[PDB]
DNA sequence: AAACGGCGCCGTGGTCG
DNA sequence: GACCACGGCGCCG
């Protein structure tokens, strides 16, 4: 239609050989301005003719550009506009179908669609001053940060993981043999069907749980938990489950994903994938790397700094409860955080009517259960189960909780009232989620929706704050010669030359804690290490002084 | 805490061959 | 035999 190159401000369209930009061949590149499409004769060379990537999935093209040594930032992307209007807008195909046009497999058509959808979606954002603020001050600049994170990747200790694989392989084989013995015949332990036979037919154990959909007897951790003490075969299966889980999902796959050009591992940070405004991570998911068990901790050790560099790990402490304090205005919850006290200890002190010094471990763990339970509307029935106490004693506990934090109850009631009346809920900054079924006739469907309504404002506000912090911090890091590697919702992992790592840590803390004024301080824990686990361990050791 | 809701491995039954 | 969609199960915050 028109020869390459396009005029200024053109929208890009592109086709990759695969979805993962760090691995993909750029097959086709095109640009549209005024409905006129320019197709590139040779895509890679044609990248140099763009000042920025403006278009659907602009970040993905920016990542591939960075891989080829080219500093092409992402700009406007209609996906971000659509996501802000309605976070159920998660794919170009779905956005096209809903808002107009069609997502095809041809670069030129993708360029024209990008240009048209941008104008369509921009139009619908007129007068939406808070969404526009989020677009301009958070999402659009974040896309550039995410591009540098994905293209940088993270260094992995492959030999450590090769070794760890062997070690765990041995333990798996042991457990398998010990289980087969107790079964009196071999089978596939990985098969939940075979296992459901063995456990509940052959060995005749009690099955108290059902699967979610198939209506079968569950072999889940929850279903089997109460059979654990009395039945060692169960104990061995759960051990086998954990090891095979971590080996098959993490220990074995990750070494094979090291990139030949970078020597590093590259994830994707999906910016329009969640209903709450959180990022997600995929290919692989580096926001689900094990950490909680002994073996999980050992996997975290595999994530290492470049030679001469250190990882910096930063963590917003109790970000959900601090957000709740701000959103609710509950003066008692605000006071806790203002005074630097331990929310779970303080809750327990009032719950059990003891001075904070007399709070014992059982009391704190109950208060902690209650504290997080309030984020899902404070169910009395679910409280009775987790603490293993009469339903009526659960109700009493809840009443006692709301006596000390009455504006949290107020916030709960208000969130649901507005949700019911307006049809959506929102974060502090005005990110919006439409939540149906808040007046559903079926109690289970209704309550499930209520839990979504409470979730999104808290988790979504925390996401908005972390995103804004990333946007603020990233240029500062660039100046100091440091990198931003991972985000795990309330956590950031940076990488800095070892001599500057301490200053990077101090700067990052300050930016994150000062990101935005709330009724309470944001507290950020910070650790420095040669691997991800050491860095997190260091954060705790430092927290004592700090 | 893991309650929501992200993402990924696994085995299974159906389908085409 | 090769391939796929579906759902069990469970990692993380």
């Amino acid at each position: 239609e028109a020869p390459w190159p396009p005029p200024e401000g053109a929208f890009v369209g592109f086709v990759l050989s695969r979805k993962e930009p760090m691995w993909a061949d750029l097959l086709a590149l095109a640009a549209a301005r005024g409905g006129r499409v320019h197709r590139a004769p040779e895509p890679y060379k044609a990248l140099r003719d763009l000042k920025e990537a403006r278009g659907l999935l602009a970040k993905d093209l920016s990542v591939l550009a960075l891989r080829e040594g080219l500093g092409l930032p992402p700009g406007d992307d209609p996906m971000l506009l659509a996501y802000l209007l309605d976070p159920s807008n998660t794919t170009p195909e779905g956005v096209a179908r809903r808002y107009g046009g069609e997502w095809t497999e041809e670069a030129g058509e993708r360029a024209a669609l990008s240009e048209r959808l941008f104008a369509n979606l921009w139009g619908r954002l007129e007068g939406e001053e808070r969404l526009l603020w989020l677009y301009r001050e958070v999402e659009r600049p974040l896309s550039a940060v995410l591009a540098h994170m994905e293209a940088t990747g993270v260094r992995l200790d492959v030999a450590y993981l090769r070794a760890l694989s062997l070690e765990v392989a041995e333990e798996i084989a042991r457990l398998e043999a010990e289980v087969f013995r107790l079964a009196g015949h071999p089978f596939n332990l990985n098969s939940r069907d075979q296992l459901e036979r063995v456990l509940f037919d052959e060995l005749g154990l009690p099955a108290i749980g059902k699967t979610e959909k198939t209506g079968k007897r569950s072999t889940s951790a929850a279903a089997l938990e109460a059979l654990r003490e009395a039945h060692p075969i169960v104990e061995k299966i759960l051990q086998y489950r954990e090891l095979t889980k971590l080996k098959s999902t993490y220990i074995d796959p990750l070494p094979d994903l090291i990139h030949p050009r970078t020597g590093r591992l590259h994830t994707r940070f999906n910016q329009t994938a969640t209903a709450t405004g959180r990022l997600s991570s995929s290919d692989p998911n580096l926001q689900s790397i094990p950490v909680r068990t002994p073996l999980g901790q050992r996997i975290r050790r595999a994530f290492i700094a470049e030679e001469g560099w250190l990882l910096v790990a930063l963590d917003y402490s109790q970000e959900g409860l601090r957000v709740l304090a701000h959103l609710s205005g509950d003066e008692n919850l605000i006071r806790v955080f203002q005074e630097g006290r331990d929310i779970h200890t303080e809750t327990a002190s009032w719950m059990f009517g003891v001075p904070r010094e007399a709070v014992n471990p059982l009391m704190r763990r109950a208060a902690k259960t209650i504290n997080f339970g309030v984020l899902y509307g404070m169910s009395a029935h679910r409280l009775s189960q987790k603490l293993a106490i009469p339903y009526e004693e659960a109700q009493a506990f809840i009443e006692r909780y709301f006596q000390s934090f009455p504006k949290v109850r107020a916030w709960i009631e208000k969130t649901l009232e507005e949700g019911r009346r307006r049809g959506y809920v929102e974060t502090l900054f005005g990110r919006r989620r439409y939540v149906p079924d808040l007046e559903a006739r079926v109690k289970s469907v209704r309550q499930a929706a209520e839990r979504r309504a409470f979730n999104m404002p808290v988790q979504g506000t925390a996401a908005d704050l972390m995103k804004l912090a990333m946007v603020k911090l990233f240029p500062r890091l660039e100046e100091m010669g440091a990198r931003m590697l991972l985000q795990v919702h309330d956590e950031l992992v940076l990488e800095a030359p070892k001599e500057r790592a301490e200053a990077v840590a101090r700067l990052a803390k300050e930016v994150m804690e000062g990101v935005y004024p709330l009724a309470v301080p944001l507290e950020v824990e910070v650790g420095i290490g040669e691997d991800w686990l050491s860095a997190k361990e260091a954060a705790k050791l430092a927290a004592a002084l700090e």
